[PDB]
């Protein structure tokens, strides 16, 4: 992996910031020369943090090539902040979409829901679990194309890192069981297929399930004996096949849950025209409303 | 919990300490002239007045010599009180930075007072997820008290930092919010902290002090990771060092149950009582 330790800004010009948080900022930039819209993410870089560790990590955003993940440009390390320079996706965020638009119909979300899916076939191949599908974290394209935004980078370094160290506290009398359960979590590559049911839902109705509920009320619910997975509310808005979906993708049981090839063969998913004109309808509702 | 202020019980003295768990004061009876710990604990808008009643009933009914004495509880002006028992020498960590090292025949009576603890809160089908000697107490009688900081956690500022960390929950999947919520500790976790505490009292630190915490926490859960040992061989004798290796088993299915380590030899020789404490709270007054 070719990390260029040079300034990002001789060859980009920062021109809008997208989003962010503790681990750093996202800007939208433009090629000097090239004429090129990228998606520059700076990652705040803390001083005692293994270079070979942020190589493995590039090298893994290297090799991570698929149609549905966002394309890996190049790196720059400048003055302690890691800048990744990625594909641009010009409509932002599902999110960003639906709170203009309204509600997705159920093809639209199908597509969206195929897409997505192709996306967490890829990573679960290559071991790596995704950790955080929602709206938020779709991305759509000016030609509504469906890319996920991968976040992982930050979990193994900087201030995300750093931030999460400062919440487990101090790890010297913690026993082997306990420090392993702080790095992973619960986190195994099927909570995606489930998250995925969750964002099909979201897409539908404007909110995930339970929205207006407290978090530790929710996070208490599900984990009950008798936890009922959620569901669409309006029964005959929705065909058979989303409910389906919406049943299987929800199974509470990791164990009996299917995986995301198993659900590319699902009927709402594998259905004929399923394509990005879909989206191109969506993005004309959200110019010309 | 008391709706009454609790002034009308206490006189607020002097602030012990604090953190995200809590303020905690020493404060005095106004009838009984008695000293007590008053755990002062913020409360935010959104605290279920249910749960918490609920979970003061839980520390109500667990009473055990080696854990804290709850006296009651007093709900004024959005801040949980919680009286407890008055432990006058601090932590273990409070005296070593002091006196240095613990002998080894101290260790044992700290280990089998933590022990007697442990097994009733185990019994109880609780875990205190946080052994080490800064939470292990001393009162002046020289008699060993665990402070059990699991009731914060629920509520207030710590709940609020707890909500934050996990980030919202409505998309995460059943197995991720068990996990988010349980943490990875079980029971038997308290053992190894003993262990490592052991270590600590020993040596002044536990090992890989001078480690970042990350670090630390990637070679814990790699396949070749060795247990700590105490440093010096000949300082302390075979039975200390069996101690240390079984109580830090790697395996939770292998590593042994508080009861099951009360009947080790260790813990359970003679001549081991309050004496050797005293002793210690001597050597802290007159160096
Ligand atoms: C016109 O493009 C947008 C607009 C808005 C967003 C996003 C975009 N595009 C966009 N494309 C590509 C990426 C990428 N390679 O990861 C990205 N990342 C990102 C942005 C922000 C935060 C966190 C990550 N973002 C975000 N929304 C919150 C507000 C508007
Ligand atoms: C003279 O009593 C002390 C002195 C010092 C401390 C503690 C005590 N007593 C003491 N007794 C009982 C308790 C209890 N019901 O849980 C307690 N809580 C507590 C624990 C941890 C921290 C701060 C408070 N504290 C703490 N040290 C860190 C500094 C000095």
């Amino acid at each position: 992996p070719d990390i260029f330790n040079r300034d990002p800004r001789d060859h980009y010009d920062l021109l809008q910031r997208l989003g962010g948080g503790t681990y750093g900022e996202v800007f939208k930039a433009r090629d000097k020369v090239s004429g090129d819209l990228v998606a520059l993410k700076m990652v705040k870089m803390e001083p005692d943090d293994d270079v070979s560790t942020l190589q493995k990590e590039i090298l893994i955003l290297k090799t991570c090539r698929h149609a549905n993940i966002v394309a890996y440009h190049g790196s720059y390390l400048w003055l302690q902040k890691l800048w990744i320079c990625m594909e641009f996706c010009g409509a932002g965020s599902l999110q960003d979409i639906y709170q203009v638009t309204g509600s997705l119909s159920e093809l639209q979300i199908s597509y969206v829901c195929r897409e997505v899916l192709q996306g967490l076939a890829y990573l679960h191949s290559q071991k790596k679990i995704h950790r955080d599908i929602k709206g938020a974290n779709i991305l759509i394209n000016d030609a509504g194309e469906v890319r996920l935004a991968d976040f992982g980078i930050s979990a193994q370094i900087g201030a995300e890192l750093a931030r999460r160290l400062e919440f487990i506290g101090t790890p010297y009398w913690m026993a082997p069981e306990v420090a392993a359960v702080a790095l992973k979590g619960g986190y195994n590559e099927l909570c995606d297929i489930w998250s995925l049911g969750i964002t099909a839902i979201e897409l539908a109705e404007l909110q995930p399930p339970l929205f207006d509920v407290h978090p530790l009320r929710v996070l208490f619910l599900m984990t009950k004996s008798g936890y009922q997975p959620p569901r669409l509310k309006e029964k005959g808005k929705w065909s058979a096949a989303f409910h389906n979906f919406i049943k299987v993708t929800l199974t509470k049981s990791p164990k009996k849950r299917p995986s995301a090839t198993k659900m590319l063969s699902h009927q709402l998913v594998s259905q004929p025209g399923l394509n990005r004109g879909l989206i191109l309808d969506l993005l004309d509702k959200l110019k010309n409303p």
